[PDB]
């Protein structure tokens, strides 16, 4: 669960030139170490690729803010530090409320770099998507991102991760 030894990472987010603030996230390395490590390394950029300058390409109010397509920047791409895809590590954490970080996928064992931040409980994603962290500060920034979304997910401003890293 939450723990002092878990890594902490951040995104600084902008919407068409407007600063939205910083999201700070704790990653459950103690539950899903491979999945947490992937996300952490993508935040620092240490493998030579990562989340910096990527966008939130799909935002559905009352559901998710989705980003992490670092290879195509449109929802069709993504890549992990382990290759194009990696396994669903476990489903020990459920989608019990807002502010959870969960891996996007297109089927079993197809995790890459795409992720969502939840805006609500989502039981239907349990045993389907791996939850690997939570927003510890900056949920206000997440609600700003939500404000630019729409029912089908298109966004009215380009929402970018202008800086990111590990605390
Ligand atoms: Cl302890």
């Amino acid at each position: 669960g939450p723990h002092m030894t878990n890594p902490v990472v951040f995104f600084d987010v902008c919407a068409d030139g407007e600063p939205l603030g910083r999201i700070t996230m704790e990653l459950f390395s103690n539950i899903v170490p491979r999945t947490a490590e992937n996300f952490r390394a993508l935040c620092t950029g240490e493998k030579g690729f990562g989340f910096k300058n990527s966008i939130f390409h799909r935002v559905i109010p009352d559901f998710v803010c989705q980003g992490g397509d670092i290879t195509k920047h449109d929802g069709t791409g993504g890549q992990s530090i382990y290759g194009d895809k990696f396994e669903d590590e476990n489903f020990d954490v459920k989608h019990t409320g807002p502010g959870l970080l969960s891996m996007a996928n297109q089927g079993q064992n197809t995790n890459n770099s795409q992720f969502v931040i939840t805006l609500k409980k989502a039981e239907h994603l349990d045993f389907k998507h791996v939850v690997f962290g939570f927003v510890k500060d900056g949920m206000d920034t997440v609600k700003k991102i939500e404000s630019f979304g729409s029912p089908k997910g298109s966004v009215c401003r380009r929402i970018t991760i202008t800086e990111c890293g590990q605390i």
